[PDB]
Parts: C-alpha cells; structure tokens; sequence
C-alpha cells in the first residue's frame, strides 16, 4: 500500500494481523508452547531517487504481541549506487542470515538457529551491511555482501556482542540458489564471564542450497557456530553459550494452484562440548503443515511439530509436540 | 482514511488524539483519579474480498499513553461466508461484551463492568467467535453469536483465565435493540490459590435494552458474575475474584442538531460473599456530562462522576467525584 | 504524506529511519555514551476545518529505539480561531523551549537543557497552551504564548511536577528572531524531599535570538533555572535538581547550494549552591559538525562533540569526546 508518489519518492505502508494459537499437552514441556501468540505487524518502506544513478532509501517494522514481545525488526537507511552496490546501517539482518534464511520458510515455526542479537545469524542491531548484485553488473547471479558488526554492550550476555566482521556469497542460477557466508566477532567480557561457552573470538558460518520454481520450494542448510548459539540449562538455570553447534535444516514444499501449500520440514541443532554436558541437541524436529492461500492477502495455516527431542534431555529442552493454528491477513 | 483501494481490498488507517485532564480532591481516594491522561490511537481495518460470497478481514488497533498503559486493543482477523456468518480469530471483544457495550457511551467513564482480561466482559486475548446475523438472511434484526475462550495461563491471576464458551442472541427492531449473552468458564489453579473468590468455574452474564434513534440514546443493562469480577482489598493488599455480583447500568443521552450531546448515567456493582467482608460496592455514581462535536473529526468534552460510594467502604474503593475534561481529535 | 483529502480535513502521516551508530573511548565516561542508537519515528496531523473562522488540530509522534528509549513524543489536540489564537492540550513541548529550540539545530546533539519531563524546558506532559501570532492579526511578527502547567505526581522525583504558569514573546523581523520565555511551577512533596535542591517553587526562563535567512543560521540563547535542573551525583549515587543553573548555547550554521551543511557549536552548564559540591558544570562542550543533505528525503551526518568538562568533575559526568555518525530517511 503506497501513500506517497511525487518528485521520485515513494512511501510504502504495510502491516498484518495474524490470529494464533498454539496448542500442545497441558505446554512447559513442549517445543512451542501452550497459548495464544496473536500478533500484528506494522512498517514502512522507502525509496528516493536522488540522481541518475544514486538511490536513498530507509526500512522499519514493528512487531505488536496482542497476547513483552514488542520488539522492533527492522529499522535501517542506506544508498544505492548504479552498479557499485549499496550501503546501509541500522538494525537489519546478519548476513549468515543469506544463507540461513533459505530454510526460514515454515508457516510458523522453522528457522530455530536464526537468534536475535546473535552476531550474524538472525535480527542484530548495529550492523553496517554492503552489498553487491551481479557483481558490479558483469556476472549475472552472483552477489556477494560484506558486513561489519559494532560492539553491542547489554545487561545479558545473551544479548550483546563484540567488534565483528563477515561475508557472503551466492549464485543464482535457472532456479537454483546456493550461499555461503561467514562471520567472526570478539566476545564482551561479560560473555566470557558466563559459566557456558569459553573462548575470546565467536565465529558462524552456514552454507545453503535453494531450489524456487515451478510452484516447488526445496532448501538444505548446514551451519556450524563457535561460541556463538546462547543455551540455557533449564536444570541448573544456568546461561551462556555453546562452544561448537552443529545444524541442519531441511525444506520441502509445493505450491498447489487453488492455494494449498504443503510442507514438511526437518530441523537438528546439536550442541558439543557443553560445559558439564557435552553433547547435547538443542533441537531436533520433523514438521509437517500447510498454508491455505485464499490470495495476496489472505490465508489460514497449521503447523505440527513432531518433536524428536528424547525427555531425559540433560538441558532439558522440551520433548513434546505442538501444532499451531493461524489466521492471517496482510496488505 | 483509506490507503488501498484495488483488485477488491480495502485498507483503512485510522487514530485519534486525545488530550485528556482528569480533575479530584489533591487524588488517591478518588473514582477516577488526579491529573493527565491524555492518549493517542492507531489502527488499521482491512477487507478482502476472495470470491462472490467469502471475504477476508484483519484488524489492529493500539493504545499509546502520552502521560504504562500501552496496549493492544484489537488484533484478530477471519473470514465472512455470504449467510452462513463469519469467524475470526485474535484479541477481541468476549461475546458478553454484546450485551455491556450498549451502555459503554458516555465520554470518557462508563463500562466500568467490561474489564479487559476477564473471560468475556470486555477486551480478550484468544477468543474464537462465529457471528451470525439476520439469521442465515431470513430474520432480519435477529443476531447470534457463539464463542471460544481459550486458556490463558499467566503471571497474575487477575489476567489469567482457563478454558470456556459463551454465546449471545439480539434482537434489534424500529429502533430498539434487545440483546442477552452468557458465558462460562475454567478457573486456573494459580486463580483457585488467591485468597478471595473460589469455585472451579466462573460466569458472567448479562441482558439489555437500548433505543438508538431520533437523536436519543437510552440503554439499560443488567448483569451478574460468578467468580469472575476481579476485586482488590486496598486496606489489606489482598486480591482475587469476587464470588457473585450483580450490575446495574443506565444511560440516557440527546444529541443537539449543533452538536451538544449531554448524557446522564448511572452505574451500581454490587459484590456478594465476598471472603471476610460479606456484601460491598464496587462502583456506585451518577454521571452528568456533555460532548461538544465540532464535526466527525473535533470535539471537546466534560465528564463528572457524582460518587455514590461511601468513605467507609470496607474494600477501599475511593469515595471521591472526578471531572474529566478532554479535547480529541480524530480521522 | 497526506493520506486524507476531503470535507476539509486534512491528515499527513510521517516518520523516519536513523541508522545511527555514537563512537567513544572505550564509553561510560563520555559525553554522548558508545554504540549503536538507531531508531524510528512515526507520527500524524491533523487539520479539520469547522467553519470559516475555526480550524481543529490532532498531533502524535512516537519514537521506537532500535537498539527502554519508547516514548510518545507528542500528543495534542486543540483549536485554532481566527484572529483570537489557538489553545491546544496534550503532551506538547513547554513554553521556554519557545526560546531553548533556537539553538537546537545540531545534527544529533546539542539542546542539552531541553530536559523532557522537566516543567518548561522540553518535551513535557499535561500542558494547556494559548498562542496568539501577528498580536490578534494587528502587529506582523509579534506572538506570545501563556501556558498552564498542571501537577504531574510521579513514582520519581525526576519526571514530577506541581501547578505552575509560564508565558513567552517573540519578535520576528527582516530574518531575525528575538524571543523571552518564563515559567514557574509548584515543587512536589517527592522532590522537596530529595538530596539535592530545596525551595517550595521551580523556575525557569530563556531569552535567545536567531538569524536564519540566506542560507545562514545562527542562534544564542541564555537560561537560568532555578530548583528544576535534575542532576545526579554519579559519585554517591545521589540525585535531586540544581538549586541554580546558568546557561549559554551558541549555534553558527551554513547550508552550501548543493547539500552540505557545516556546524560550529559551545554550549555551557554551570550548576551553583549543589547541596556538598557547590559550583560545578554540569555540560561543557563545543560541537563541530555537517550534514549532507542529498535531498528532502535523505541525509548522512556526522557529529563531533570537543568535551571541555575535565576529568576531575565532581559530579563525575563524563570527560570524553564521541563523535556521531548518522544516515536517515525520512518522509
Ligand atoms: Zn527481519
Ligand atoms: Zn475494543
Ligand atoms: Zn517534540
């Protein structure tokens, strides 16, 4: 929904309402959780050509739990230049997130290794990105990004992080996607203060392959993280992070005309070297669902997660199931 | 205002401000308490319209206090099938607010009965409610409606609530509108541990009666509540449910063709069997006051609470008038 | 951004992206702090007009931080009559930032005694303005503005008030502005109480002129407070208000023809009579600057910030330097 159009600017608004709830056995112990998880969206997006070859632009979203939660997403400006590439700095997406947003297709749950304020993985603020599409205009497909990552001191450890840098790179080619991307930081000294998770320097890195026509979506990504992925020892209520994780997360879904959109999905992320533990999953899932499309702007989903996660897990993560049920409507 | 107008959707944006003054003696032990509570509004509603006889919908709205207070309002979205009703999903209104709302008119008071996060008096968090209206297109003015309160486990007992149903019949002909609804529901364990109020489940229902016509508003609304109306001991800093309670509100008001629109109220709730103090008033004033419209989008506004309750209520509800005065403008 | 054009109302919905990044040594002992700031804002006005002569008026704006920092920045509502003037009602700015904004013009600092919740001086809640421009249509240039504070009792001292009254006069010639503004204010029974500061009455007021025409600005403003400075003793964790402040802020500005715009600025805070210290700087700094604008929409900035105050401040406020740096869209 644009509002504005004149002297080369345009403004666009948009926003959704999605109704949902999710259900599992009584739900402490369960992936997901027992309850309603009704929320609404709220953004804009802009675009302004300031010459020829030169474009400014700035991006902000808002998330509103209707169910704490209310976080934003998005918020970031930055410029375009003809075929130099584009510069730009707010809270925005990591770029591991090039290749772990592949498998971040789900109805409703999914992208279970995507943190926020996780470095590189997921939503971080304080991140000044500059990309590249077609390699300066000569190889169609190719892109490559650069990122550096400014020092986030918090209350938590799990929240902040060090100076950092990473990079991505991706092909795209007659219908297929494949990304790899990298990125390393300093640890704050209150992370390495933590029980969990030792080391000076954090590192993410994921590779990924994306296959996105013919009404067919079907992802792979594998991952590996030092220092990096924050877990909780619900036994001990004890915090910090995992010294190596280890993940993989697989997609599968086809587009029926009339607008039922299957999916099955699998999800493993296993912690090693865990202080006290060692080996541990964090999580480990098959899931099933379907989105109907009514259209553009309309659509209703179940989401089931057939949790793989055993009991007597030593994090005690939680083992049951969930499905979730969810209306939505966006403009 | 609308944003979006193709391919059959429809976006409206909307919001008000509100600069808001209330006014009591220094304002502790007051109805409405001493000082500013001015507010601003924001949502959206849009339609879809997926086919000849089914339509989309979605629906945000936002409180921001300008003076704590922020809240979603509205947050749910469902679809509309040509006489069979319609379905939603989300935070909304609780079906038994189909009978309270008729009294909820005056300018800034009123609808003391419909508090949020109590089962189905007011504004909800997980509600599913089907809605029928003229009765499958065969009876015009007669309505229906049925509705799912699903479990809400949190934090405090007084926003928390547990598995339930509910439902509401209107009638609305030559100007009248006749209207009752009922609703039952679980109590959660962590509601059963407070020290006032206890039985398994909890009811609340209530009738009414309005005239909408001719300039004139008149509404009266009777309900009662079974463990469900929530109640605070401010001399012993104790909290909980009241067992029973019965309420009573009336409201008549004449809108002036050059805009004035005075109103007088009246508002009695009345707590039974309540643990350790037997039978007490929770809410008992007359209100005169009077809104001036400018146009659809200006209007100022006077509001005084005449307070019935007595200095030596055993609860220690406050005893005190408040006068509210407010300017607002809205699109 | 007008979204709503008809029967004479009008509504302009606005925001902006700020990637926004503060660098200083280390930065606890800096003047602006270290780290990521970025942010967005949103807001609407609204303009009906009612007849010939009358015009009514809504205003809201919130800030969302990025990186706690969510505020609602203005919230009003009033009217506007011929020649008489306008009264408006809200959360608005005080009547002495009439004089404080002529030197709040840097790129991301600067304005350093325009405290918010601190009677008169900035963004305030609870504030009833009258303003009346051109003297009642007789004299081009002449306004002056009268404003009544109500009493605003807060959990702390910082963002309390009591009753108060203040007023301001402005003339406007030939590219030059001159203005004086007044306020004082009941002290609440909270602040009496604390450390710092003692008096039953708050005072504040300003005078300032500005010169902004061919492409120049330059501002200088003088204030004094007394009691209503809130200051805190970073040593002894001990905070209050300045029993006396003294204040001077000077702004020389250009905007060069094809977007840059060059900033030199000294502002100086001198609290005396501090309950234990006696006379200490509260701010003391000169700023250098620029802003490039590259068209109405979007800008990039940078920021420096030359701290005078010394290391040995006996308040412990901050002895370094932070330079900002900033790029923002806005529609
Ligand atoms: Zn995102
Ligand atoms: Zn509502
Ligand atoms: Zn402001």
């Amino acid at each position: 929904a644009e509002i504005y159009n004149k002297d080369g600017n345009k403004v666009d608004l948009y926003g959704k309402a999605v109704g949902l709830h999710y259900f599992s056995k009584g739900g402490e112990n369960s992936y997901g959780g027992n309850g309603d998880m009704t929320y609404a969206r709220l953004g804009f997006k802009g675009e302004t050509q300031i010459n020829s070859d030169l474009t400014g632009y700035g991006q902000w979203e808002y998330n509103f739990q209707g169910n704490t939660g209310n976080k934003t997403r998005h918020a970031f400006a930055g410029l375009k230049y003809a075929d130099v590439g584009s510069f730009d700095y707010g809270r925005n997406h990591g770029v591991v997130y090039d290749a772990l947003g592949y498998t971040d297709m789900l109805p409703e749950f999914g992208g279970d290794t995507a943190y926020s304020d996780d470095f590189f993985v997921g939503d971080v603020g304080g991140v000044a990105t500059y990309r590249n599409s077609n390699f300066f205009g000569l190889v169609d497909g190719l892109n490559f990004a650069v990122q550096y990552l400014g020092k986030n001191e918090r209350d938590t450890a799990r929240r902040s992080n060090g100076d950092g840098v990473g990079g991505s790179i991706s092909y795209e080619y007659e219908g297929f996607g494949i990304v790899g991307a990298y990125g390393a930081a300093d640890r704050t000294n209150l992370q390495e203060a933590q029980p969990l998770g030792n080391g000076k320097k954090a590192e993410q890195w994921a590779t990924g392959l994306k296959y996105d026509a013919n009404n067919i979506y079907l992802a792979a990504n594998y991952g590996e993280t030092r220092n990096a992925t924050p877990i909780t020892n619900k036994f001990t209520n004890t915090s910090g992070f995992a010294n190596k994780t280890q993940d993989v997360l697989l997609v599968a879904q086809y587009q029926f005309d009339f607008g039922l959109r299957p999916s099955i999905a699998y999800t493993k992320s296993k912690a090693k070297d865990v202080e006290g533990i060692g080996d541990v999953d964090l999580v480990n899932y098959f899931e099933v669902g379907a989105t109907y499309y009514f259209n553009k702007n309309m659509s209703t989903y179940v989401d089931y997660i057939i949790n793989q996660i055993d009991s007597d897990n030593k994090l005690g993560v939680g083992s049951d199931d969930t499905v979730a049920v969810g209306i939505v409507y966006q403009f």
